């Protein structure tokens, strides 16, 4: 499976938000959906990742419906392009801070993330 | 490499529960910690996976204070003995809900958690 590509493992049924939008969205969708990290977007372009953590960083409740997701509140870890191999990335996924990587074309368009979860299970299957 | 056993990745720095601990307490941990589920326990005994969107569900934000982790809380899966190896293993690792798995003795006593993090890492260096 030497050329298999990230496209093959995108999911684009995982939490995406979107840079200015609802934090206390962002935070609730994120504990109630089982992932502690998820991209932000600025229109269609990719701009970086938000964790829980730091959604909640500082403050003894929720996010109020005033809090904005600023640029400031992401890592702008990597992205794959969806037709880059998988196999020539594994070191660096197997390092990210967040358990997906987020996919992005040529122009820096979000086309949907690759899971750790899912990398294995593919793996599992052939090593 | 064929051989190498779940005790080779074994971490035990990682949140831990116990049964009738505060709810309220653990999703706080489980939030501010970037884990989404952790292993609880009787005494040294692993008894399941709690996961933060199961302590969150239905509640507004927090549980409520008087809130205690009972065992209807819990996922009941499976754990690996620390010996056991991980090749004849991975199938069940990548199909499971937390992204990690408890390790457990021969008694069923906790003896901490092996990551799809760290199995990938693993992995990536030997492929």
């Amino acid at each position: 499976n030497a050329s298999v590509t990230f496209s093959y493992l995108a999911e684009t049924d995982y939490p995406v938000f979107t840079l200015g939008g609802s934090t206390a969205d962002a935070a609730r969708r994120l504990a109630a959906s089982g992932c502690a990290c998820a991209p932000v977007l600025d229109g269609e372009r990719y701009l970086g990742m938000v964790h829980l953590s730091r959604l909640l960083e500082g403050r003894k409740g929720w996010p109020t419906v005033k809090e904005k997701l600023g640029e400031e509140l992401l890592e702008t870890v990597r992205s794959y392009r969806p037709g880059e191999q998988l196999f020539d990335n594994l070191i660096s996924v197997a390092a990210a801070k967040c358990s997906v990587v987020p996919l992005a074309d040529e122009d820096g368009r979000y086309e949907g993330v690759v899971s750790r979860k899912r990398i294995l299970g593919f793996l599992a299957e052939r090593i």
